[PDB]
């Protein structure tokens, strides 16, 4: 799949073939300095946002933490919070998601940050969305 270059936020975009085991999705961009305190990358089924298999949600709030969660039929599940903030307001980042059989692995700036065990079947994910306090340079697929 060809990369999305400079896509405007809020973005959604199709993932050709959907998520498969071993797929790596790179989101390269910049956290805005003064344009809010949260952003999210969502791996979801379709364009509606009611079914998000993996919501990855850094929050520059309450000391800095990242929320990982799943939305199913419009309902959010129990949050998994990583109380580390690997991003910095105003700074560029490279975020890479590795789809594995049991979990997503998430690397930030070349370092494994968190894993998230699948709560719903990943093959059903065919869409990536990004919203919030970020500007995107590219989203690429291998
Ligand atoms: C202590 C505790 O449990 N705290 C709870 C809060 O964490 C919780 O806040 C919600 O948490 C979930 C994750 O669990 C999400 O981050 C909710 O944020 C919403 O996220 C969605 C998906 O990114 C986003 O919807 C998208 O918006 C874009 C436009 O930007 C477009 O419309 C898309 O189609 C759509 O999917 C939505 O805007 C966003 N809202 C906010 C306010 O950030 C987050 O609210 C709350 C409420 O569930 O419960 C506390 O108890």
């Amino acid at each position: 799949q060809a990369p999305y270059l400079s896509p405007a936020v809020p973005f959604s975009g199709t993932i050709q073939g959907g998520l498969q085991d071993g797929l790596q999705i790179t989101v390269n961009g910049t956290v805005l300095s003064s344009s809010g305190t949260r952003f999210a990358v969502n791996f979801q089924t379709g364009f509606s946002g009611n079914d998000i298999a993996f919501h990855f949600n850094p929050r520059f709030e309450d000391g800095g933490y990242v929320v990982c969660n799943t939305r199913q039929n419009g309902s959010w599940g129990p949050e998994e919070r990583k109380t580390h903030m690997p991003f910095q307001k105003g700074m560029p980042f490279d975020l890479c998601f590795l789809v594995q059989s049991s979990d997503f692995k998430v690397m930030v700036n070349g370092i494994l940050f968190v894993q998230y065990f699948h709560r719903v079947p990943f093959h059903r994910v065919d869409t990536i969305s990004v919203n919030g306090s970020v500007q995107l340079s590219y989203i690429s697929f291998q």
